């Protein structure tokens, strides 16, 4: 189940066990490593909420590097900003650096698919 009545945006991840329980929902999902005083992070904000709009089908879990560096390690996350795309707690792909039109190709792909 995902929240009703809601405007297709983020969900703050604070937590290893929240994370969890995310990506292993049957909903495709977007985690989103970020850190707030990142250059490349700031740039594709605006482009990232569009494509919450345009994919609300899709959660977008963001993940804020420095409060939670243990989910950075679990998955072996090495820079900023970095997108990986699961369902059901199975890794479907990833995105590295400020490329949120890859993204996005990504997830049309899946979603056709």
């Amino acid at each position: 189940i995902r929240m009703r009545a809601r405007y297709p945006s983020v969900v703050d991840v604070y937590s290893v066990e929240q994370f969890r329980n995310i990506m292993s929902e049957d909903i495709l999902t977007v985690a989103w490593f970020t850190a707030v005083w990142c250059g490349p992070c700031k740039t594709i904000e605006r482009p990232m909420e569009k494509i919450a709009y345009e994919f609300p089908t899709v959660k977008f879990a963001k993940v804020d590097a420095d409060n939670n560096s243990e989910i950075v390690s679990k998955c072996r996350v090495l820079q900023l900003p970095t997108f990986i795309i699961a369902r059901s707690g199975k890794m479907l792909g990833h995105v590295i650096g400020a490329n949120p039109g890859m993204l996005r190709q990504k997830l049309r792909d899946i979603i056709k698919d």
